[PDB]
């Protein structure tokens, strides 16, 4: 794929003048939901890139979005040359440029922010308070991307996505245009994450949201109340609000001296098959399909059990019928672990938790509950957890690889992530790359595997999914991937032992994210990086 | 359970032909009906369960009465009665206590739907004085052979069939919405192949697992919800995998999108066997079977299938397949007796059949609950949950079954309450290390002389569905 | 004054029998700024108290108010029997009565919510999972009012001002009507302070609000950019950004609680050239009234001869912020604890407040000048500020009714006052009292006698850095001729006197329950062991 | 600082009596005139206009505004010469205020013109007038002709030392909007302040007085004696005999919003000290709505005081206040015991920015008075900018005449740039001399040889009491820029 480029890299080898690089120039606030056309040019990844950046919107803000239904003002994405928008609304059918190079979500993020009206954020008045702009190192005649002009009363961020990179516009590429006056900075502006806290502070300030459209419910168990949550009465016991005064919280780590909370199902006491119900509120969904995501750990029995329930309507209005979801079971791990549960509820329910004592005789732990959250989204395929990885890091050598387990989509693929710490091309990156593994459905699929979408994300484990920049790459499965790479790895692919499978060649970023970037961010957060990978089907945007 | 002759004298009714009320007249369906609160939770189930039987046999249809110039009412106010036809105003049906059996329900409502009796010899100094006028001239239809009869050392009617309560008839049928499909047989690298009798559970489909390499592969809604139910054998390698997938709508039009389903792994009973899988489908689809090579020098056989069912309702919750069943009949005193595995429903709890071969001339089965690993999140003692055991007719045409089936409603008032926690209330069994409550049930669920009748033994299986769901919300 | 009552107890004596308790049941939402007229009837004390109420939702919430002038909805506020509200928008008329006793801030608040729409937490359609109701502890034939009767997606909250006290509607006093499932919250249920953080949440999701109207600017310095602020370039070096974790250094945010976290601003006095100076300075902001209130935390270890100076920049009249302004200055002292500063700005055009740190004689000096916590807010600065030192050893070492005393302040007519703490009160065992009194001064002969219709507002400071989330309590009373054993009568007359002040202070007179020990302690009201308390003493005249 | 016959003819120019442009029925202005200060204007004079513009509105009905399109309007340019159109044209009109006509005296000469006057010229040594130049003699006054105008030999006048002055209008040039309240005593609390009569030796008025008595009763007794712009000066003439303890307090009592004026605002203390001699105060009051200024004496010790509290010459006007004053005791006799360079500096006065500046005095400059300008560094300097421009410098001798329409104050004003070189306004630690006395450094002072004559000085009222009263403004002006 190679290094993501800069959107004013893009649009200078396209060989455009718009003003300010992105903006295009020919009462301007939208109304919800915003109309729009996805256009037949437009290519199957950047179609997937689009609606992936529409889901970020609905789970950050209250903005939405809708196809088209003879509408008095709209947006159409189209695939023309650079990538650019036309600032605010303006009435009638206005249209957002991505092609080339422009299929990244924070860049199809900027190019909507754009169309909701923000310009650049070193394009305000106050730019000669915080950055320095070198003059002497712009492209002859570019200089007028760097002027100026608008008061939603809120700071200068240098994390805005609405920022340029040190190197915009830059004659030789030792010297950067843009610095910083507070120099901790210098390598945080221009970011291609995701928005910041204080975008997400000024959308929201701008359209009147105080909601988003997919976050259901939230717990850190950081407040006595415990979010609402209540125990059951027909069960033997109870689970305990503790406060982290042997045991770590995974809200703080035990950073914090008293603040830092979990809850605790003690299970070195009492008899076997006792149980504890912790239960959420009445919730209200909006979608067929919702992902209980939460952080637990087991250091118990290997016999103890926690239980994830649902407790939905009965039809009639009251919240009675019951149904079992997904068991974890205890083993030798004994760190903190993040589970994901698919649940399905069309109408009012709440989710519960049993945890079951085992061998209460030879159990010296217990089950311990952190950092809940409910996204009306689907959850990730597969989820692959890197423990230790400073130490990773610095064992391993430039081209030195670890392997997730195998993993399996829903017709069935397997497929999994291979992971080098010190990126090989690219000094001081890691690298992730996605490959096709062998496996018990082989024959029932089709091959060459095309159109399917490849998201790999990682997490940023801030406990607040609002406020959550986790790094992500996209791309689609083609035939024009040649060395076809997607062809079923029983043909082509290098056998490996550890799964006794063969495993295609694997075509990835070779930059995905920079180790100082890693670093902060709570991307590390406990030393565990956790990798989301998703593998879809898309062929029905065609 | 008592006939309908029986429970309207024990009413001391006097109705034309025992069962109408004589206060054009065919219906259009569906039918408007309301289930009035005086009517029982345990009689409003086991009516709906009725309905679900129209809707699969028959075009006939039943829908809320929000508003329509005629309907039915159904009343639990004085034994079982239907007015004959539709009146052209509301009408009104009548479910006396001890008639709540689905048959009497499918009786009274073919009534309504326009029906006499099939009788309208008959030994007319063996009838009660004064109800001579019942057996005027002028099947699920037919009085019984002891109906209105003075005295039970001799039929009123000449016969082991007339009378019958499983179901309705071929006739019944011939004379009067969920069925979606139906087959007897009568990209991969290898095809499953048609054979002829390795004899028929009804023609089959065999995928061979003798020959090749491993993992080589064969491949064969207006509601939310459905139901898969095929049969299979196989012989080949405990490795072997028979697969059930489904192809879906990508909401283009285009049926494509797979998922998986269910797995059926080889093991050492090499008999016929049933299967049912549950298909949650709201959009066009296509059901595949994968049949898949595990290890073929290890194995000496093959995957077979036979007699498929595709119907739009909920799967049984338990299914018992009791082998050599005569052998079985023959090998048991009165009061021997076998308990199925411990099954469980959606919301969790664990409950089973117990099953006496020899009960006079009857079977009998026994509901009863075991302690399982919810009994901590479950409530107790369960009550409104309606459990149904069916003895499945095995003719693989799923309008043609008579399929026997008995009701009730978990409640308080069942003493000896039977239904409380049963690590308090039960006795531990070694066998399920668990806790069986006391069993509840019929003593005369079908007669000796039925299982023989109507090809139930096929195989020489019997076949035990059982469901244990909550009614509350009908409340 | 004695002990503030609930609303259930004042509308029962009251004789009303209202829908639960103070709702009146003769598109509902309303559009802001709210038309509202304080009627005739209504006595000073009252009025003065509900336009305190107002700047509290211009504070924390959109919610702004505004004159009748002939708009067809309007809140008429009026002096009928108990305290009572209709809910939501009537859109012809709506009367919130403020009776004998309701004149209290939370009581005020409570009723504008009922008007703004809000039913009581306790009637929520799910409450029988969070609290239990004692069915035979309820007084006979009151049982309507925890009846159960609108979901925003938000979970039940039992500090909500809006929730009934564990008393309300009892048989026995010594029995609770209410009590909740969690059994810390026993305590907390009915509180009087303030808006919960979950009760602003709910009013800001109904109404669509973002912002709030008397909040200008706030900084714990916490995220590296220091919150918009810049450091200068004309001055002689910089402020430091430092992280506490230095053996010696604690930030006023989070007090080494949190370890790795937690910044504080400092500019070093112990080495360097004497007059050299550092400079840091706001973004530009834009005020909305004529008088705003800058309140910082600072601490000086350095040498007595350092100095803190705040600085105003504001607008030439050409649209650039250039023209210098000196506002106050800072001195270094002896106390080497966390203070408190408070300093009065007057800017009508837009402006940056700026702090200057200098170096005095960086010869003997070992330490430096620190800085956390700014806040700016478009009120009215506290008159009088009291900050008790080692509040917990003060409250364990102390008996019932021993007392410690404020320094004398003084209000802009030039009255001195000041105010009385019994950290263990003698007649409410397990509170502390606070009673105000009037201090003889240089100015006693200009000024009038009895003093009358000034209002007195005392409140705690919650110590919380987001003004949002303060639950700061409050109490209030207006000086009138009834107060007697007239206690207002100028000190030389009726008063005792001071060997502390050198002079003559009145009758103190106050809330023998201001607060309960164990609020004090739950919230960060005893932040560091300090107790901070403000004071206030304003002509209300002209509201009569 | 020349005349403005002196600058015409320096420029070649020849005007109608010598400043008057005359361009071809009864014309005359409606107020307030509407005004542009051109782009061409430079900075001095743009502030020394609106510093004119003061003196109007203090003085005078008349008043100015910007322009809104009006069919007359005056424009202030930088051509050539100081000169000016006579009475409202009608239309546009311009003034010419060139180099050198930014001194006030000139600027409120050219709009005398523009108001319509003519100078007080009338049937003179024609022998001694510049060769044709007589025709510009055909038939206190600031507009009389000044005695050296168009001669033709320095030592000989044409036109007596009175004539042509440049100091301000005469009480006749104004007989030919921001004065609230003026008196001069001439026509709750213990105790009242006496009107005392001047009849006791040693307690004589500053122009009658008012007088609070110290040498008896309690201590602690008091007594007390009670707009169109957002700001007012409250200027006073006061005297402390009695105890060190004793105080003034000015308080204001202003509008409680109900239309009653009833609410205190403490505004300034005064503090008793060794100087019994009379003292001038300025109180800045920033009053929006109607108000009252009050006077409480109180009484300090009246165990060790043997005095009182005085008050005399009132004033308060809509205008800043002086920003530093300086008042030489005995000038008479320093004036005649100093030689020339002899001089005195004046205490440390600090301008709203916080830049420490003071004046210097030479009495003996031949026959003038010396006044300088110059900057001492103090607290602030870190946080100033420098070197410091675009500030006006206003030195103004005061005439101490209590009625504002008759004063006739000599005043001087320069707007700091960096091409005053010998920059002299760079921070003073850098470009100054250390003096021990501040214990600070001072700038080179820059000022005027020939600030004032000592003839004009004993004219007018300048020198009451034998004291000279000095006033100086430094203020930021960048704003017209
Ligand atoms: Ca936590
Ligand atoms: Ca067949
Ligand atoms: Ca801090
Ligand atoms: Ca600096
Ligand atoms: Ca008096
Ligand atoms: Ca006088």
């Amino acid at each position: 794929f190679g290094e993501q480029k800069d959107i004013s890299e893009i649009n200078l080898a396209a060989g455009l003048d718009l003003f300010q690089g992105d903006i295009l120039l020919q009462n301007t606030r939208w109304t919800f939901p915003i109309p729009y056309i996805l256009a037949d040019n437009l290519g199957l990844n950047a179609k997937g890139a689009i609606l992936y950046a529409f889901e970020m919107f609905r789970l950050k803000s209250c903005v939405d979005f809708k196809p088209y239904e003879g509408e008095s003002s709209y947006i159409i994405f189209q695939q023309f040359d650079g990538c650019w928008s036309e600032v605010g609304d303006q009435h009638v059918g206005q249209n957002i440029s991505i092609g080339q190079g422009c299929a990244y979500k924070a860049i199809i993020e900027h190019e909507i922010l754009h169309a909701l009206g923000f310009y650049h954020e070193q394009s305000r008045t106050d730019r000669d308070d915080y950055v320095n702009i070198w003059w002497d190192q712009i492209l002859s005649g570019y200089q007028h991307n760097f002027d100026t002009y608008t008061d939603l009363n809120t700071p200068y961020d240098y994390e805005s996505l609405m920022h340029y990179q040190p190197f915009s516009f830059n004659k030789n590429a030792s010297v950067p245009t843009i610095t910083a006056k507070i120099p901790e900075f210098n390598s945080i502006i221009g970011q291609r994450l995701d928005f910041s806290a204080i975008d997400l502070e000024r959308l929201n300030r701008m359209y009147n949201c105080t909601t988003t459209h997919t976050l259901l419910d939230h717990c850190t168990f950081e407040k006595a109340n415990i979010c609402g949550m209540i125990q059951g009465t027909r069960d033997d016991t109870d689970w305990a609000h503790q406060d982290s005064a042997g045991e770590v919280d995974h809200t703080l780590l035990g950073q914090c001296t008293g603040a830092g909370y979990f809850m605790q199902f003690s299970t070195s006491s009492g008899s076997a098959e006792e149980a504890a119900l912790l239960e959420s509120r009445i919730l209200y969904p909006k979608r067929k399909q919702q992902c209980l995501q939460f952080f637990y750990k087991m250091t118990g029995s290997p016999s103890d059990r926690l239980v994830v329930w649902v407790r939905r309507d009965d039809s009639t209005g009251n919240v009675r019928k019951l149904v079992k979801v997904q068991t974890f079971q205890g083993d030798d791990d004994h760190n903190w672990k993040i589970a994901h549960v698919v649940l399905k509820e069309e109408q009012k329910f709440r989710y519960l938790f049993q945890g079951t004592k085992g061998d209460p005789q030879n159990s010296t732990g217990g089950i311990y509950l952190d950092d809940i959250t409910l996204t009306e989204t689907p959850c990730p395929t597969g989820v692959w957890t890197v423990r230790n990885f400073s130490q990773v890091l610095e064992n391993t050598s430039k081209g030195d690889k670890l392997q997730s387990p195998r993993f399996y989509n829903s017709e069935g693929y397997g497929f999994g992530v291979t992971l080098y710490p010190n990126s090989r091309e690219s000094s001081g990156y890691l690298r992730l790359a996605f490959h096709v593994c062998s496996g018990e459905n082989d024959a029932i699929l089709e091959w060459p595997v095309e159109n399917r979408q490849v998201i790999i994300t990682i997490l940023d484990q801030e406990p607040d999914v609002r406020n959550r920049m986790s790094s992500s790459m996209v791309f689609t499965t083609s035939k024009s991937h040649t060395s076809v790479i997607w062809d079923r790895p029983s043909r082509v692919g290098t056998y490996h032992t550890d799964c006794n499978c063969f495993r295609s060649i694997d075509l990835g970023w070779s930059g995905f994210i920079s180790h100082q970037m890693l670093k902060r961010r709570s991307f590390l957060k406990n030393d565990d990086l956790i990798i989301f990978v998703d593998f879809e089907d898309i062929t029905h945007l065609s």
